[PDB]
């Protein structure tokens, strides 16, 4: 679902992002719009869907993150 959530940039049209500031958590910013921007604790096989994390890439580690990748990756 994203209804009142990667859309809590517009406040003037969505005010319910007022439950969202409930939590007092809203502030951290992280989580809206672009709470996929900073994964590594995403276990990817593929970088496919780290590539669709909007993160960055699968690395050595199979985790999703800036792939630095050390000569290619086996996984």
């Amino acid at each position: 679902m994203c209804e009142f959530i990667e859309d809590s940039e517009d406040i003037q049209g969505l005010k319910s992002l007022r439950k969202s500031h409930t939590s007092l958590e809203d502030d951290d910013d992280g989580s809206r719009g672009g709470d996929c921007e900073g994964c590594s604790g995403t276990a990817c096989s593929s970088d496919a869907q780290c590539r669709a994390r909007g993160c960055d890439g699968c690395s050595t580690s199979g985790v999703c993150v800036l792939s630095s990748l050390h000569h290619h990756h086996h996984h």
